[PDB]
RNA sequence: UGGAGAGUUUGAUCCUGGCUCAGGGUGAACGCUGGCGGCGUGCCUAAGACAUGCAAGUCGUGCGGGCCGCGGGGUU
């Protein structure tokens, strides 16, 4: 019913008396393929507890993509800190062409084609995050003249 | 009908930032190896120096001759 792929994995490290001790952190993203996602960031000391916990995070967290024809339906660009995402639609049969991250989260959303670049920093974190606030300020023509309607 | 990024400064982080890699290309060369064919291509350097052969001639339907040879005439 839910698709769950983990994006990175890492392992962060707090300076104590005696040594160093890790702390794993994760990402995990969440997607029907019908026009859902959700985006989870989970920390822990181990590593399969924080890949549950991102999932849960992502769970919590979900966005309605409006897909028309399994791609978007107008080009983005999101800046979230440095890093910045250009979304573009594009017509059957081209493919998702992204990063790992924006590949990604668009493939469990539902999307079968479209065009993206990653600029500015290439941070997986803020990639996803401007990924997500991306998919998030998508507007659909019924959506444009709903909020003309005056 | 068109756009993918990754590694690397830190104990860990975010940013800035350079370096490097995955791609495609070549009148290429070098190493190891090397079976056939078709089509292309082949001094990027000394516009340095060149043996040798060929590469620009052709018209007797423009004209008069030389040399070699033959035939027929004027003459017993
Ligand atoms: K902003
Ligand atoms: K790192
Ligand atoms: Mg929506
Ligand atoms: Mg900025
Ligand atoms: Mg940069
Ligand atoms: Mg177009
Ligand atoms: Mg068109
Ligand atoms: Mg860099
Ligand atoms: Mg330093
Ligand atoms: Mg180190
Ligand atoms: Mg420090
Ligand atoms: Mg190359
Ligand atoms: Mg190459
Ligand atoms: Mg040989
Ligand atoms: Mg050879
Ligand atoms: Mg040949
Ligand atoms: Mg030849
Ligand atoms: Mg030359
Ligand atoms: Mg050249
Ligand atoms: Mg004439
Ligand atoms: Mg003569
Ligand atoms: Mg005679």
């Amino acid at each position: 019913d839910f698709e769950e792929k983990m994006i990175l994995i890492r392992r962060t490290a707090r300076m104590q008396a005696g040594g160093r001790r890790f702390r794993f952190g994760a990402l995990v993203v969440v997607g029907d393929r019908q026009g859902r996602v959700g985006l989870g960031f989970g920390k822990a000391p181990e590593v399969p507890l924080a890949v549950q916990k991102a999932g849960y995070y992502a769970r919590r967290n979900m966005v309605e993509v409006p897909l028309q024809n399994g791609t978007i339906p107008h080009e983005i660009e999101v800046e979230f800190g440095a890093s910045k995402i250009v979304l573009k639609p594009a017509a059957p049969g081209t493919g998702v062409i992204a990063g790992a991250v924006p590949r990604a989260i668009l493939e469990l959303a539902g999307v079968t084609d479209i065009l993206t670049k990653e600029l500015g920093s290439r941070n997986p974190i803020n990639i996803a995050y401007a990924t997500m606030e991306a998919l998030r300020q998508l507007r659909t023509k019924a959506d444009v003249e709903r909020l003309r309607k005056g």
